[PDB]
C-alpha cells in the first residue's frame, strides 16, 4: 500500500484506539499493517498493562476520565474487530 | 480547541522523537516526559542517558542493537546541532 | 579555524536536510544555499516548491509518489519542531 | 556488511580523499554499496560529466587553494588512491 492509504489506516487505528501516534505507529506496524492483526495486538499489550493510561489521550479527538478512555478504547477494538471478522 | 491542540503538539514531540531515535514507544514518552516536553533536553537526555548506559539494547525497536543505537546517537546529535542554531 | 567550523555547519546543515528530505546532493545544495542557509527556511522552502510541483520525481534519490510524500511529512513534522 | 561504526570510518576516509562534502560522499560511496574502489571510479565519472560543482570540494584538506584548484587536486588524489588499491 501507498504512503496515502497507509496513513488513513494509522489514522483509522488512532480513531478507534484513541493510541498517542508513536504506539499507533508501533502496533501497525508490528502488526504488517494489518487492520486486524493490529486490533488483537492493541487488546494483548493492554491485557499485559503495556500501555498507560495516558497513551489513550487521543480518544475522541477532533482531528472523561484517562482510565476511563483505556476501558472505552478496548471496548471499540473488540467491536470493530467484531465487525472486519464477520 | 486549546486544550487539544496542546495534545496535538505533544503528540507531535513523540512521534518526532520516536523517528530521531528508534526507541520503543514507552522509552519515548519516559524521556520526553522527564526532560519537560522540552524536545532539546530531550535530545540532551537521550544522548546522557546512553552514555551512560542508562538505555539498554531492548529500547530500540539489517542493523543489530549496537548499530540501532549508533545511528540513533548519530541522527539525535544532528538535530541537536540544527535545534541549537 | 572558525573557518574549518562554518564549514562544519554548512555542512552538517546540508546533511541533515538530505537526510529529511531524501533530496539528491545537488537540490539539497539548491535549495539550502537559496534559504541563505537558513536551516528552518530551507525546510519551508521545499515544501513551498514542492507543493508548486518545483521538485521533480527526478529530484528523489517506494515509488516517487511515496518518496515525496514522506519527505513533506516529515519536513512538516521538524518545521513544526523548530517553530516551538 | 559492516557496523555503521567502519561504514562511517569509510565515509571519513573518502571524504578526506576526495574533500567532498558529507551529501555527496554519502551519495556517492551508498551508491557504490560501499566499496571503496567503486565509489573513487563513480566519483571520477561524475566529475567527468561535470555533476559536481566546485563548491563541492570545500572539504578538501579539513583538519577535525582555490575551489577550481581543490577539484583538480581531489581528483588526482582518487587516481592515486585509485591506483594504490589496484596494486
Amino acid at each position: 500500500d501507498s504512503l496515502d492509504v497507509k496513513d488513513h489506516k494509522l489514522l483509522l487505528f488512532q480513531e478507534v484506539t484513541g493510541l498517542i501516534s508513536t504506539w499507533v505507529t508501533s502496533i501497525v506496524e508490528e502488526a504488517d499493517w494489518d487492520f486486524e492483526r493490529a486490533l488483537k495486538l492493541f487488546i494483548q499489550k493492554n491485557a499485559d498493562h503495556e500501555i498507560p493510561d495516558l497513551a489513550f489521550a487521543k480518544l475522541g479527538s477532533h482531528m472523561l476520565s484517562k482510565a476511563d478512555k483505556r476501558s472505552l478504547a478496548v471496548a471499540r477494538a473488540e467491536l470493530v474487530l467484531e465487525q472486519i471478522q464477520q
